[PDB]
C-alpha cells in the first residue's frame, strides 16, 4: 500500500498528494 508519511494508508496504485488545507489524500495515476 501507500503510507508515505506513515500516517495515512492508500490503495495500491495511488500517490500521496496534499490538499490546499493540509489533507493527505490518494490520487490515482497512470
Amino acid at each position: 500500500v501507500i503510507h508515505c508519511d506513515a500516517a495515512t494508508i492508500c490503495p495500491d496504485g495511488t500517490t500521496c498528494s496534499l490538499s490546499p488545507y493540509g489533507v493527505w489524500y490518494c490520487s490515482p495515476f497512470s
